[PDB]
């Protein structure tokens, strides 16, 4: 009986949206729906990717859609669609709620037993809405966050100590921002802590201190830069490096938004938290690490705004 | 031994889009120049940050000064202001000629002997003011619009006939649109014609039709489906091919506007023709194949449209 | 979801190699099986080995068991004996028709659905028998032996024309040697025929005679030049293109031994011969295109070829 | 008319033929296999040139027994020399061997001296040595393989012992291979969790940690004994060829390499080639010092004298 390519749906055509789709052709992951709400510009987007196709000699296809039918079979579903935010917090997470509302009817509807990452922001919360109306299990849900704030991390270590990117390892958990957690003694670049490395004098802490603090920052960054919108390139290569390692069984062990259990890292109540989590064919799963006492009270900033963003949430809903 | 460079000339979709391609084929280090503050900057920190996860150690940087081309071993010039309603071609023209100039000087005082790819439109005569402007020789300049125009009849041919992309070869002479030159019997899927297929019943010649139509409308259809711009990732795709072609030295033959001496094709001068061209370590060089009859009257369509834009050119200039 | 998996059945040199290009393409899981003890779990251990260094996470293991072919989707056979002095061919063929009936009962009893591809010489009747004793359908065996010849062709025509590889198509159809039956109307240069680089004068008959004669004697060049064993690399390189075809459901069409019906080609019985085939997720079509009544003498002449060892391996198996 | 990158191959056996087929697929430029074997190197060449249709591939490998075809090359890669057969003395060992890297030093000397050059062949605690000693290339553009092959293989235990990618598996040795081989446990880590940690947190046993070292030291006899006939290649190749692309796409990696390491560096008394993290850039390579425990330093101690043995002896046969 013969075997169907695999398929991957983008649910939002924007400019994170089509560079999933451009990614996961030329690393030639399956087939791709582009889905927007937006008429014709999916199918331009779609038209576009596709003709790419022969320079790369690349046979998997794309194709444009309004329609939630045309997720049906999916075994990745990527979600980037929502609002973005003089708007009140209470009217961006109503409007974005719908949005993960749709969505999330659209994926139970259509392809249940798809693996479902979250980039709609606020990262914090809509991973969790998204769950709670796909009704997709613990396992097979994720929010994309901590990667992107790692491979920025790593792009700065690396520029300053003018060493590999492959010798850099960046690890940080919770939120962005202010609720970012970096984990300075397990990071290190080749074997070496970024903490000894400021001991042995080779990375000024002054250094250290204004990367971290770049990275906290880094999206806004962008964003000031750009003048209209916000980075794209950098998240979607973390989007489609998750979905690789679902799609190629990797267990890869990378920070995102996943659903821990009660008890570890201390949680009383089952929360989505930027954790490390293993990705496989087998969806996600949250790893616990050891971590500092200071890290563990940075991390309850992260927990905090969380249940504080889950209360506004269920307030909405009813 | 100094890392490869590239600059991209322009930082809108397309050039950004090539320099996200030419980071993941790892071609060099790329330079992301634009006229805009702040914006290429942006993008190319956002694709900067794209590296760790893709384990690249090239960099990309952005710039609003001429100075950083210094050393560029490719330039890829898209900059210019899309034509628009109720914009005459004159209007288009004079705003572009002088695009090409600054964009031209900046290659001459900086990096004279770069190998230099034009996308700015209209290409027919973009290319001959670029390179006018920047003084490189005929071999060091060639402008992309064949490739795309092959790359769109090769994905249609193959969703059609529902074979690889591999396996299809479209072959294509002249401009884009109404001053394209199909080449039906040198076109082929696997061997065999497409005017073979159409005498086998294997493809209607009203199927065939409508395929050159639909690649001559290509540009058009997909700016009618995106509402807003124009196509750029199969762009963006082309250039990259041929920029591969000259820096791993690939001795390829594609069709791109290139100079062609006076005889060659018939030609009573010089011109810059879409015509066949070696794309190799020594840059470009067109050749010269047989075609019919037919399709050289078609050529000749082309040859009129651009010494017509030759002729405006110089008025403006004047 | 199960990760893909590839068995290859013989860990000789050519079993290696195909399973080193399977790691670095990322096309599955390999299993390495070979009648020798202990040497294709070394292999694999080897290459398993390589796979932090590409950062691949499939995983390669040996094995003598017939039954660690379960699951697989793809099973290339390249196990048996190459003919020496003075082994007569009969002597081979009494050798290798064992070993396919082994290997072809341990396909029929592990995975009776995998994709074979086989490469045991001779090849002209060792693909007819594994199927035989394996019992797949004719859309689910296919023997390699065109693909090489293609691409020897296309090298050498590469070199002598200064050309890319990529604008250079090759097609031939029948077996090795004396039986291969070159299409020098459709192969091409650019979409320039073979036979008009001649009228041209841009290719010498007697160039093009030489390197035809060269692609037939390709095998036997690598042979005297090796003083020990065969080519082996090349081999392996289109295994895996044809493997890939299948994989990724690609539809491309490839010279390959494929059953063919009576009536297509003429034959006035089901024959495995040399011809296009497209190889798809759906397995193996032969594909009739036109030739010339001069190729189809000459394909005659490994039809004739093929016939007599059918005659021969029956009486073998009496 | 910029010239495509060279990368020369001195020896074309296994070794040889795989990392001419990796620089291939990977487009790092023109491939010249070298052998003294007549025929051989041609064929192999042959052979694999015959795979660039399949992969579009446009650089070109050919076969030589000529030294004058190592002249321009970029980057050389020596894998030449006679393995230890029984009965055969260390002496008479390293007698041939010497010989060997004599004469593909001159061989560099006279046609490539600005080429960076990576030793594979055995005893690599001495040959890179000698071959730097006959080439003349200074100490920034040699470098011999080892490390980056018990790391590969110490990699691939880890990642199948915890079920994790191979990613975020990273594995630190200095010194030598076998008993002079030292593992950096405590650097060595998975997701940044170091081993010692994973032990403690009863992730990993101890046991298997221990198991896991051991299996290392001995990898390259393990698959010896496997294959009944000749050794590893693949992953050796694929070590060399890292190690080639780190100079020709100036990566800046950190890699365990033998490297000519200068006095006061990790405690030494004089210049020596050691196994150490290694920086490999386009300007060649560097030796970086890191901080190592007490117990391993005792254990570098072992290789350090294994080696400077070796240097002695190797200084005996010269004079």
């Amino acid at each position: 009986n013969a075997m169907a390519r695999k398929k991957i749906t983008l649910v939002g055509a924007g400019n994170i949206g089509g560079t999933l789709a451009h990614l996961a052709l030329i690393k030639q992951l399956g087939d791709v729906v582009l889905f927007d709400i937006a008429q014709g510009m999916p199918n331009g987007k779609a038209l576009d990717l596709l003709q790419t196709c022969p320079i790369e000699g690349v046979d998997f296809k794309v194709r444009g859609t309004n329609d939630y039918k045309d997720l049906e079979n999916s075994d990745v579903v990527i979600v980037t669609a929502g609002v973005p935010r003089g708007m009140s917090r209470d009217d961006l997470l109503g409007i974005n709620i719908k949005v993960m509302q749709t969505v999330g009817e659209g994926i139970k509807h259509n392809c249940p037993n798809a693996f479902v990452i979250c980039i709609t922001n606020p990262l914090d919360i809509m991973v969790n809405m998204l769950q709670k109306f796909s009704g997709v299990p613990d396992n097979k849900i994720v929010g994309m966050a901590g990667v992107l704030d790692s491979a920025r991390f790593r792009t700065f270590l690396a520029d300053e100590l003018n060493v590999s990117v492959q010798q850099v390892q960046a690890y940080v958990m919770g939120g962005h921002g202010d609720t970012m957690v970096p984990l300075t003694k397990m990071s290190n670049v080749a074997g070496v802590s970024l903490e000894q490395l400021v001991k042995e004098g080779k990375l000024k802490q002054e250094r250290l201190d204004a990367i971290v603090s770049r990275t906290r920052s880094g999206g806004g960054e962008i964003v000031a830069l750009l003048k209209t919108g916000s980075a794209y390139y950098a998240p979607a290569a973390a989007g489609i490096q998750m979905a690789e390692s679902f799609l190629k069984d990797k267990k890869m062990i990378l920070p995102c938004a996943a659903k821990v259990k009660a008890g570890m890292y201390g949680l009383d109540e089952d929360l989505f938290v930027g954790v490390p989590t293993e990705i496989s064919a087998n969806g996600v799963r949250p790893i616990e690490v050891e971590i500092s006492d200071k890290e563990r009270e940075q991390l309850q900033v992260s927990i905090n705004a969380i249940k504080d963003l889950n209360k506004a949430a269920a307030e909405i809903l009813a």
